[PDB]
DNA sequence: GCCTTGCCGGGTAA
DNA sequence: GTTCCGGCGCG
DNA sequence: CGCGCCGGAACTTAC
DNA sequence: CCGGCAAGGC
């Protein structure tokens, strides 16, 4: 229940976010777990909440920073622990459970999938990425293909079978999974 | 006839 | 989305 | 001394 | 991310 929230909100991190170990002069350090936004709002009032909550369980003291930028808010933990934490959890993705699966997807596709519903597509750099959430979304009865979308990027895209959406709406995007 | 989806350019939201 | 800056906290 | 939080912001491009 | 084009399937 704490590792599904996470899983959601990595998959915000990677969409729409980084993690950044950064090193200054000197020998100073900073480590940033990052979701940048547009919606002020919507950084506020759902996202950051989530976070929190988090941040609380994992007995992390760092705060939540919310920084405006020109084009969009950005939400910033600056915390060594909570970078570990999504780092180390990113690498050990192979390995989500379902709850986790779903969780990582609802989010990624919150931070760059098709939000208009009229298609459902996912947009990546990361094919290896992709290739792993076909595969969890295979095994969800929901099919699926990936073909390189922006020739000019290098940026893939999965494409989820309108076959199979309502399956993929009600059990990903509208999961009460939490 | 109707739907699905690969392809590709614009520029907002990262 | 990524990485510069200056500044501060801490043992 | 040596690292790790804060608050911002320019610079960059992947959705 | 969007959203228009047109090829291709049933
Ligand atoms: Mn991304
Ligand atoms: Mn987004």
């Amino acid at each position: 229940n704490v590792s599904g929230i996470s899983a959601y909100l990595l998959g915000l991190i990677i969409g729409d976010g980084g993690l950044y170990k950064l090193k200054y002069k000197g020998n100073r350090s900073e480590y940033r777990v990052v979701i940048t936004a547009k919606s002020e709002n919507l950084i506020k009032q759902h996202i950051a909440p989530l976070m929190q909550f988090l941040i609380d369980e994992l007995n992390v003291k760092s705060k939540i920073q919310i920084v405006k930028g020109d084009t969009r808010y950005e939400l910033r933990v600056s915390s060594k622990k909570l970078y570990y934490y999504f780092a180390n959890m990113l690498e050990r993705i192979r390995l989500f459970n379902m709850r986790e699966q779903i969780a990582f997807i609802k989010g990624l596709y919150v931070a760059e999938g098709d939000m208009t519903l009229k298609r459902l597509r996912i947009w990546n750099k990361n094919k290896a990425l992709l290739e792993i959430v076909s595969r969890w979304l295979n095994n969800l009865g929901v099919r699926n293909t990936i073909h390189l979308d922006d020739h000019r990027h290098g940026v893939y895209v999965l494409n989820i079978s309108l076959r199979d959406r309502i399956k993929f709406v009600h059990t990903i995007l509208s999961s009460h999974l939490n």
